[PDB]
RNA sequence: UAGCUGGUUCUCCCCGAAAUGACUUUAGGGUCAGCCUCAGGCGCUGACUGGGGCCUGUAGAGCACUGAUAGGGCUAGGGGGC
């Protein structure tokens, strides 16, 4: 037993998304789309009605 | 600060919307619902269809009600002549 293959259980894959790509998530971001999708959004939770 | 405008970069595979309701100093913004997708459940229930009951007041028609209406009749009221 050696440091080739003590390697991650087949599992635990570590894997973020990218969302600048062209095929994937793209002009607009993971989601998007529209206006307010920018710096946050009220709450919006709790708050915003 | 910017509920605004602009820009957001490799590939292939499966599915795949919405532009509606409600509220909103809300109306090109949002919150919940609606529609998309993924995981774990349940298992013939699903759209569509057959038969069967119930429920309905449109199209059409009709004048019995509410109103409207032309012609005539009979007929109170009025106006005119002896
Ligand atoms: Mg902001
Ligand atoms: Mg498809
Ligand atoms: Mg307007
Ligand atoms: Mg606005
Ligand atoms: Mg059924
Ligand atoms: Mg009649
Ligand atoms: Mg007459
Ligand atoms: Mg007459
Ligand atoms: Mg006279």
């Amino acid at each position: 037993d050696l440091r080739p293959n003590p390697g991650a259980n087949k599992r635990r894959k570590r894997v973020g998304r990218g969302p600048g790509s062209g095929h994937g998530k793209t002009a607009t971001r993971g989601h998007k789309g529209q206006k307010s999708r920018s710096g946050g959004l009220k709450d919006p939770r709790r708050f915003e009605g």
